[PDB]
């Protein structure tokens, strides 16, 4: 009954994939933990078997990792690079297939599952330039005869949690940098990609391998809350990165502090857009369709509450309606399809959970609303209007197609709204007015980690920082100087005289 | 008996002292909560009295410091740089009175007293050069038609909880910084220097005034564990920025976390001096002596770890025995004085509890280790031999005047040995050798937040981030680009096309 | 009959002026060249005399500047920025003052006169800041066992040679920056405004006096074309900034190339206002009206050209016609004038035939044209219509207050325009348009160095770099990393291994 | 009798070549010049012809690349990006016939041909690095309601003028850094490598073809002094990127300062080596050989100078002589071969007149100096000691493998004969002293633009900026902040605000 057996699934051999796959890797693969099965969303049946972590593994896995880390670190950065530019090009050897796992084993459209194999070969690229470059400055001494230098160096082993929904790209960003800074990792993915999991580590592990360098450089534990706790207070780990609900993350960071670690959160959003008076509904409409169902409503960055002006409300709302009726759905992997199902079964009960609640709420479902009547974990993506903003269900991240819509008067009041909520990842205003632009990017303005003109709440690129404020956890990935997040920076005086200190009175020798 | 109603002690009263003093500051000067007397640790005098503040001083003081920052915000930073421009000048105006002060009521020696105000006069300067230069970059964005920004925008409220031995200087680090990335702020001092924080409140509210700025942009509330705890867990203190004990700071760090905010941590040091066969012993012994014995060993940074290689251990107690003999003990504002006492009765028990778990672990005092018999908190600058190098009371911060020394014969053992506690602030190393002193700068070297070579522990400058790693806290103050823990990251794409995002086959109008 | 022996202007003297005055500078003040007297443009009387240098003065001032390098450069960086922060102090002690002087020597209004020595005094807190911040990166090296690093350092002798319409902001920016980069200066003024190079430099020279330093740190050479000419020459001029006409520069900027030596140049402009079809029409009069008749139309950065849409071109110009005629007109140490003199007697002239020439290519005076009825070089501030945007006078720069106005219809063309001309300083688009904004901003947009929206031409800040393109030279002063161009950067590889490099077969012993 | 029509070189058509190569390349391959062709300098056989380019092939390719550019600035630069990843991709892949092409047509050893290649390829993924992250920051503005940005566009039209001697990579740092920064490119390289040029374009013009971007992008003509003539006078050439002799480079500087265009000048070196008393011997010897004779003395960085201190000169210099003879001389693609011929028989007259003027000027030849009996233009690598370290023939750069040798005593002496030169591209100590060492980094060390230590005068690596001062010319290519040659800064004020400038006493409408 599984997938993986039956002829048309043949290709998922091509990612190194069997019957029942080790999910352990240190150099060596496998695995004495509990055997997990991964079922395909689109239409519950299982897709294959992987054996998880035991606490033996986990402890010979961060062993390994940490002696991997001594030949590792002594890797010229550029020279690092060099291999993370390797495993760019192995990706993209094996993007179309990697790309169909993922939309079968996590649910997503083909088209984005190829796209999240492409964003991590692209971050790859970044990293190799990055690789010549990371360090800090060379200052002036007010001294006499010393120089004063800002060095960075690796953290030593980087422990990487991910959630469900973007199970190739998220570790991808984590890895590409943390390894050209000179940092071995360890990943924990999300129970339920475990295959997605397993299969970008053979990718890794071969490149590794061809490289003579010890694979546990890129190590793989896969687990559940068991593992990720253990990482959480696993002094060996010196920073890590957790990817993953609010929820969650709040404990992991309070374990890392507790052991003075260092952590990195990317957590829960709850993302508007604001589409003002003035914007352009041509571009509006589109943009909140796509950001709000695309994913199923399963991004971190989906947009689930869209404030529009009082005078153009209906308009926008009526013309929302009639662009969801057309949404294509499918299989995800199956051509044109733009909308597949929810990761799990529990999604589905959050999701009719929070219909309910924002009915009994005073909110009318002016479309969907229902779980569609097909195999796997599909509902319709859904509109709600009338509710109050600060109902506390619009301001709950539940992790599906709902998009929450309000009426607003006065900038200042919007902005507010935006701002009301414990989320901080990513916003969006829609309008032509100069100062209102130039309002919102300022100190009055957003307070989420990514903030956005024109463009809706996805629109985010891997040159830039990624990542959010308040309880989305405050940390970033990718571009700009989130390398540093990966090293410790010292600050260095180097007395290169022959001066020496005042006596101040004492008879020295 | 107070001595600011004593004639040798009048010049207090240039500083606005009296003999009971407000030690709430938000705009309006007040101190409803317990009255505090500090005293002289010279001679256990009673200074003068300070109006602690209640829980409604504190209330009151937190709303009128973010209704100020509704003003504040909104001023360009240049202009906020102004500000601080014209802080440094009047610390500059009071700089002999205010050492004096801290000299009298912190206890260290007046030089040191002078050069912390002097400290703060300088980054205040620097700030100014940072308030004409702070911000992100414009990155070139993938898509067409699109711009992407960094910009980097105030917190809003930075709390700034300060410890008894850098009573101006710590304080005017965050002060300076924020203010021109466009903060108010809010500080508590330690209890036990009440006067000090009063007499650089006074400086900045006569500032602010004169510029009729809200006073509140530099609240202050004083207080003990309790005001802090509250600014730990309050919602309203965006970034809490706190300097003092591991201990304390760990539940600091933990209750901010617990709530989201942003945390800065500068927490206690265990700095090692390591000196080489190579190192020249004209400057090692000076070197040491004055990083060991100077604040009587109340530095963040003091050198409590002294290795020395096999060859020369010998050669180096005997000389450092001889040069501790001729430190010039008195009153710490008297001319030539060079070692003055420790700050409270508390620290002495400290001391003497150190010297007695050192003897039993099996170290041997060479020198020191007795209080000395004379008014005031003064116990001898001490020096102990033979201990291992993982003792537990070596592990320790004992804030006081004890070096522990080492024997070491070869390098990886003793950078291994150094790395080796769980302080990680300041840490230093004497030789000639270019290959030494770059792996030391370098990924197998020293793990600290300093990393000096021929310079003791102490070496830092404000043109450099100042802090350490590990249970040190991981925080920065002052220089490179410190200042971005002060202000939040956003990410920001502008279309501003007219292009319209791809129909993906559906209908728009 | 000079105006320093006259009690109305006895203020002269809290400059140091005499009658005669001596304007060589190198630790001793001298002057064997030819002495010159200089005029006020007000009353065209003359003010007092400066004795210029020979070519003696100039051979031993080079010698005793280059002397000095050897110990200025020798000064850290931040000690070096504590000088320039005094130098801020010494100016902030005498701005009115000197202001007064600017107004007097050069003919600006007063506030302006105050406004550009508070320009330097603000360039000099900034140099202070970057006193502490100079410095390349630590890079990563591909090579095992190496470091690499970006070093800065002074090029030796700076030569400054200055336009008479800035006569203290231009050598400011220089001196402020070229100081903290460690190298020293030799300044040569406009010959017309020696009186305040004089001045100046007796305010420099007292506070490195003060400081124990070298007098030739900061050297003056007063001089017509014949010393200009011999820096450009000099190959001891490491660095020559010469701010001037295209025509005079261009000459410089060959002499400078022939000997390999280093030029920042910083020449004509031809600056251009374009106001859209949406532009706030209360926003671009006011904008134009004090951009092109500012400094009596002598500023670099002078509105010269006003392109406006069709449909408002006809308003716009009754607006400014209407607006024209209350600018007031007077002595420019008078508080409710705008409108000064120009400098010369010839600037006059060149004014009136400037205006021949656009009405003999077609051009309508629509409001002045003509020299005023009243002592000293007042002319009245002139608006012309009806040339071609092509016509040769509107592409000459004339340093005068003549404003040509064109019409347009599209965006491309009148981008077109503004970049057709031969200069390349600055520009300014009045819209509300987004996108118009950001094409302005980019590869299809300005040409120049300063590219403004919504604020004209004059718009520009000491945080920024400051220059032109094309014609205009290519230097920049002041801020962003224009610091780089008084510095040599060297790229740094340094072995600290003991790796022997690969015998390639060859017997090495 | 061509070579290329010997089937032992039948190799040469993988990189598309025949007997007659077109030279001009916009879009479409031609060339109506003189058919030039070139020589093996092993054997002074024909290898292949190429049509240069007439004076219409040149105007017309100006202006195809110019029309090419609308397009290509158009392009995202992290697009643009992508292009130059498939540049190196496609270099990858014929990476062993274009090193062996090097080696056939140019005379470098195999192994540097090949890596010549690799060194582009290296280039490439930097730049790909790069082109997410190009830009200015974004500052704070001192007025209220504005930003304040620096933006950075290209120039324009690159025309990129190469040396014989680095026939790929010099074309390759400034092609892949000119695309990326949105410029098109103009390549004319050096006559005698002309289907090297041809080679290299043939593989770029295939990667933007599979594209469908104009080919112009990345253009050809070659030609000898007339085509680069008309490239320096060209005002369609916005920068000119010129590495060359300095005797040519400083005519094209005076020509393109003639027209306000900008230069890129990478001239001749004349580098030292100096070897200290404190030397590893171990490691001088085998530097000094390489540095010397590799690609027989016709680096730009090639060691021309070695100054020993006079303790160790005798046995350095004997050393030296010991291993000279061993250096293994032949075919420069034979495995077994570490020195091949000179690129012409007029450097072959050029070495020989260096050495006798050397006999004259009191040098005495202790290894070498005579041209070698076969066939090519051989000769043998040469060391002269006893000249004075200011004899006009050691203060010339000739192209050719002469080391001349000298005895110093003191640092500061011979720092300051380093510098004495006109050349200023790189230099080396080798030195075990720190002090020395950090000296020989800062203001009274070394002059030259590569400043290293402890490896020779070739130590360069891509992430740092390469070029050279003085007469070197003041260009940099490759790393750090190189790329800013081939933008242009423009600094942007934006007024978002509805603020109105104050009246000033005049009424507007
Ligand atoms: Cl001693
Ligand atoms: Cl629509
Ligand atoms: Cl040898
Ligand atoms: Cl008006
Ligand atoms: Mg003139």
């Amino acid at each position: 009954t599984l997938l993986i057996n039956q002829p048309q699934y043949a290709w998922l051999k091509e990612l190194g994939l069997r019957e029942e796959n080790e999910g352990v890797y240190n150099g060596s693969w496998g695995g004495r933990g509990e055997v997990i099965t991964t079922y395909c969303p689109a239409n519950n049946e299982p897709i294959a078997r992987v054996r998880q972590a035991s606490v033996a593994d986990y402890e010979e896995t961060v062993k390994k990792a940490r002696e991997a880390w001594k030949i590792w670190a002594d890797i010229p950065a550029p020279k690092r690079g060099e291999i993370v530019r390797q495993i760019g090009d192995a990706l993209r050897e094996k993007i179309q297939v990697l790309g169909s796992l993922v939309s079968l084993e996590m649910g997503k459209i083909l088209v984005e599952g190829v796209g999240e194999v492409q964003e991590y070969v692209d971050i790859c690229d970044y990293a190799v330039g990055l690789s010549r470059m990371i360090g800090g400055p060379i200052l002036p001494s007010e001294r006499s005869g010393h120089a004063l230098i800002e060095q960075w160096n690796p953290v030593g082993l980087v422990g990487i949690i991910t959630a469900f929904n973007f199970p190739v790209a998220v570790y991808g960003a984590n890895n590409a940098i943390a390894m050209i800074c000179g940092n071995v990792c360890l990943w924990k993915g999300a129970p339920t990609t475990s295959l997605i999991s397993v299969a970008v580590t053979k990718i890794i592990a071969k490149v590794l391998e061809d490289n003579k360098l010890p694979g546990a450089i890129c190590s793989l534990t896969c687990g559940g809350a068991d593992i990720g706790t253990a990482m959480a207070k696993d002094e060996r780990v010196n920073l890590l990165s957790f990817t993953g609900s609010t929820q969650v993350g709040k404990q992991v960071g309070l374990m890392v502090q507790e052991r003075f670690g260092r952590s990195l959160l990317e957590l829960g959003g709850n993302n508007a857009i604001i589409a003002f008076e003035d914007a352009d509904l041509s571009l509006v409409v589109p943009s909140a369709l796509f950001a709000a169902v695309g994913t199923a409503g399963q991004r971190c960055t989906t947009a689930r509450r869209l404030f529009i002006h009082e005078s153009i409300h209906d308009e926008v709302v009526n013309r929302l309606k009639k662009a969801y009726a057309q949404i294509r759905v499918g299989n995800p992997w199956d051509p044109n399809v733009l909308y597949g199902p929810l990761h799990t079964k529990q999604a589905v009960s959050m999701f009719l959970g929070a219909v309910e609640e924002a009915k009994k709420e005073g909110g009318t479902v002016v479309y969907g609303g229902k779980v569609m009547d097909r195999p796997g974990n599909y509902v319709e993506p859904t509109i709600v209007t009338g509710l109050g903003h600060d109902a506390s269900i619009a301001h709950t991240e539940t992790f599906a197609p709902i998009l929450y819509v309000f009426k607003f008067k006065n900038e200042e009041e919007v902005f507010a709204w935006n701002n009301e909520v414990k989320q901080g990842l990513s916003s969006s205003i829609f309008t032509k007015d100069l100062g209102r632009i130039f309002r919102w990017l300022g100190p009055k303005g957003s307070d989420c980690g990514i903030v956005n003109v024109n463009i809706p709440t996805s629109g985010a690129e891997i040159g830039g920082a990624f990542g959010g404020e308040k309880h989305t956890g405050g940390g970033r990935e990718s571009g700009s100087d989130a390398w540093k997040q990966y090293m410790r920076r010292s600050t260095c005086t180097i007395n290169y005289s022959k001066d020496l200190p005042l006596a101040q009175g004492i008879k020295f020798q």
